């Protein structure tokens, strides 16, 4: 179980129920706790432990929350910087 | 919109909100930086291998994807053309 | 004879007579016009009309002009987008 903290603001990022996604200060929100799980291509899923929906990022570069464990939306790649 | 690196040191020349002037080897935009905890270290960066968009957590909170990997405050424009 | 400009914070860049080199929002300053210069290669070289110094990083990430045309430090790179 892990949170993505945005260093920079100081803001957490979190998915809501409703699947709209932003970026809060409150790090006492249970709705900031995701679990990054493999893919055997080294990529990964990333989806929130409560809600329990994949996070992925539209075409349009909107991004929200889908429960659909099928779409190549929620394939994330983390590259150390 | 373009960069001036120091192909010397490989520094990117960079303008602050402050004024102020400085170089950096940081070529990406803080703001679609992420920790991941409880690990410490490192700084990785979140992108949708599907449509190659980075994950970016603005001040106001809002959150979205772009391709834009680079800081804007290291993005120059040359006029006048 | 061309601007410097930092489109983000819409500061221009400037190196000041005492070598000191800083952001303005002054459009009718000066020191804050240019020469690009060649380089044979496919590099730079940044140079201010009024005082005349060419522009560097120093390795420390510090950013100040001299007019020692013979230092690697002014050499720059110029990549779009």
């Amino acid at each position: 179980p892990v949170l993505l903290k945005s260093t920079e603001t100081g803001q957490y990022l979190r998915i809501n129920p409703d699947g709209t996604v932003d970026g809060t200060r409150d790090r006492s929100d249970p709705h900031i706790q995701f679990q990054i799980s493999p893919e055997g291509n080294g990529e990964v899923l990333l989806k929130s432990t409560e809600t329990g929906q994949y996070l992925r990022i539209n075409p349009d570069g909107t991004v929200d929350g889908t429960r659909d464990r099928s779409d190549p939306h929620i394939q994330f790649q983390i590259s150390p910087e």
